[PDB]
């Protein structure tokens, strides 16, 4: 079973995403000029979100040696926890290590167990300390993103030998488009020095840049493989996928937003349930012109509820039938009114959304899969 | 807990913002032109108002020596404090440092002159100066506006270490937009000779371009950010909370003001505090179109009331209520015709406003904060 | 502190204000399009006004060479004085030089002193006629209508050096907007030659545009500031707000009133005093529509005090309160009919509004002001 969420979100005039120039991210979808939002930036807005703050837990960290030193206490061994790590496989450049390393925050406390006794040589506790950050994968975020790790075989101890240290992804992000000409507007702005003096001129010269686009985002998540990744905690599993939900509905990117506020909702969010994945992107190779009588979120919409129809009535004909769940802010734009019927309901409000997606997937109320908290 | 503020605001014919061009700023939203006004316009505007006086603690120069040079002693700014500067990572270029420099305008300020002056020996009053530049952070326009610098390594001498220089800025402000489509004007204009010495001429001839629009504002301020950056002081971030309220809506920005007046006060603000920041600019995803029946105003905050009562019923209804408030001027404009109660309270003045969001700040009032600076 | 002059004109049908194509100027406001006169007309009217006459302490100019050449005499000193400028950094490339400079003072004696005498070279000269350029500090419509000129690095050796020359205005004027919605009009002419023909007879063809609307101007002149741009001298800046009040009531742009006389007057003046502008052009973002038992004066007049008491009353600060005169001929347009009075004072009569501004402003009278006479 995935989980696929499909969202039509407008955003004021900003700069989420910029490559090394400062310019908005671009893409050639369909032979013309969008605007992108890149599925790393998604991915990063919805791990460090409020909805997601529970289900944390997985650090992506060079500087593991500061961790295992702040876990540790007040008793050195920062040297010696660098070199353990440097024979592991982890060479550091300065102070942190050259490559950066994911793992659950749960065990740092048994790194610094490790690293801190007098008992064990350097080849043993090098060896304890991979086992210890191979085996570190229980954290939801890790089931989400994945990981991959390819320590120093160069610059490592012989007799150290590392486990499997790669999980599955069970979340699948694509790079957010635009369902139209994404034009960009260049800005130009002046830094003003307060100090009158002689000159009378400005502290600073500049050009920004910026742009407002309709994006489209798909996510995809895999329930059977989130739910191995936990290693059977299904509650947990359920947790993820509300939160993760909730998250992707509610926070947006940081980038330049204390000068561009774009701190838009989505104006229509489409779960679908189904044994493939399927991308809704199609419905937006004509990009939107904007017409008198109608709204750029409205023939947006409109346009991904033609193809959604298409699709399932030219590809998703069987004996099981895909059952999808459509939300708008109090209903405000519906589907196209061609058909009405293309959802199975059109939910109004988000957190009755949630409640639907985790009732259908195994059965699962928000309270019971919140009430899950350490303290 | 953040406290927003969405302003729905008309000017009248005017040039409130321009490119080097001296076209009014515009912006493509909802697929359509709108004029637009700068984050850095308004935000600049409210930092140099006077409501917001009191709290103006900050230069953001790059003529820190000549700051340094008011003392009595003349023959430290020419060489020394530009050697220090220089030494600090500070380039120098035509009695100016190049880059700007953000920093608190009184006591660090004297601070550094001391620094200069004498004693301490050479080549560690780099450090002093740096360390005290680094340090400030004291100043409710920098704990809005933020503060970031990184002085050039290659000029400064591999002795002196550096603190961390920025801070994180408690103010979001979103450029303001129009609610309509764009409708760039053309001023014809000529300039007279005033002696006919000559033949029957005129003198210069030139193009002045303006437009007026209803714009929809975006604030954001951060309390417990705000709190954090102003070393725990309560008192001092309630009155920029307070003193931010009442310069975002009585002060516009300074462009050409002289020959095109738009000091119109906003028709409409709603404050209401949430957990998270929403921005309904997406009311007005489709332009609004005036009819013959209405005005442009309140057709644009039957939009909002239509959009925020969406938002509301859409995203959550139980657990946090979301108290807002909404003020009209005597309550010239209601939130919509539709039922009543959609905000918590509707209030006709704006000091009553301020007084029931520093209220809900946590009880301060505003006649006591004053005294926080 | 700043003092406030809404007015509401109607204006007979008439062409004021024009563009490049000979259209009357129009702006689009809340919406629907409106009549536009410039706020550099109005200043212009303002300022070559009879009232505002004994204030005239300014030209604008091109041709200063000319201006001292008048100053000086018979003696030739023309193209002297266009070197003098020309290294000063007023460049002239031919028969015509490309900048305003706005000095506008008395001090023209100076100059042409500085070109006569023939006992200082040229570049030092150059000098003291550039560092007695920015000095004006006088003139009531430079403190107005400030200067800023920085004439040019294509010339003007660096061994010649200049002052600061802004001004800093001390006067906000708005762009006088119609209260409701434009009627752009065509008039229909033709020459109509004099000597009869065998044909019917027509000159030329053409056609001409005009409109009547009813317009709401706005000012503003920030005291302090313009006390502060003439160093000191509040009598010269009571006199120059008096005139300015009087002019502002009784002027109108010149723009083809021998055929389309419109010299109407204000029907009614609202003076207000407070800390910070205040615009009431929003009054009007709803045009005022024609009804039956009504005219439009009337009803732009009543929307303007609707939208005042809205601000007056929902924006009011007790430490600085807000006060107002209101003014209309022999009160023809009560404010405040009902029950209440919007206003501090209504007032019927121009002079006495004047008056009130002035012994209000620094407690100064109309009659001692104008000996004021240098």
């Amino acid at each position: 079973m995935l989980i696929e969420i499909h969202m039509i979100q407008n955003h004021s005039p900003a700069n989420l995403n910029r490559d090394d120039l400062g310019a908005p991210k671009t893409c050639y979808f369909g032979g013309v000029l969008r605007s992108r939002i890149s599925s790393q930036c998604i991915k990063r807005s919805i791990r460090t979100s409020n909805d997601f703050k529970a289900l944390l837990g997985g650090v992506r960290t060079r500087r593991l040696a500061d961790l295992i030193q702040q876990e540790a206490g007040e008793t050195e061994c920062w040297k010696k926890a660098q070199e353990i790590l440097n024979k592991c496989g982890f060479k550091n450049k300065d102070d942190n290590t050259k490559m950066l390393v994911f793992m659950s925050k749960d065990k740092i406390k048994d790194l610094a167990r490790i690293v801190l006794d007098n008992s064990l040589g350097l080849t043993e506790a090098a060896q304890q300390v991979a086992n210890v950050i191979a085996q570190a994968t229980l954290a939801p975020d890790i089931a989400l993103c994945g990981r991959m790790l390819e320590p120093n075989d160069k610059d490592k101890d012989k007799k150290v030998k590392w486990s499997n240290t790669t999980v599955e992804a069970a979340l699948q992000v694509a790079h957010a488009i635009s369902t139209h000409i994404a034009r960009p507007e260049i800005d130009y702005f002046v830094a003003a020095d307060d100090v009158p003096g002689e000159d009378a001129g400005a502290g600073h010269i500049g050009e920004s840049m910026f742009a407002s686009a309709c994006f489209y985002k798909y996510f995809s998540i895999d329930w059977e493989q989130l739910v191995k990744n936990l290693k059977g905690d299904t509650n947990l599993a359920a947790h993820t996928v509300g939160a993760f939900l909730l998250a992707a509905a509610k926070t947006n990117p940081s980038g330049k937003q204390n000068s561009f506020a774009a701190h838009n909702y989505p104006d229509g969010i489409l779960v679908e349930f189904k044994n493939s994945p399927i991308s809704y992107a199609n419905a937006f190779v004509r990009p939107v012109s904007v017409v008198k009588e109608s709204d750029l979120v409205e023939q947006s919409i409109g346009q991904l509820s033609n193809y959604v129809n298409d699709i399932r009535l030219g590809y998703y004909d069987e004996q099981s039938p895909v059952i999808g769940f459509w939300f708008s802010p109090n209903n405000r734009y519906p589907l196209g009114y061609k058909h009405s019927k293309l959802a199975s309901r059109n939910i109004g409000n988000l957190n009755e959304l949630v409640g639907a997606v985790l009732d259908y997937i195994g059965g699962f109320k928000w309270e019971e899969v919140q009430k899950s908290k350490a303290y």
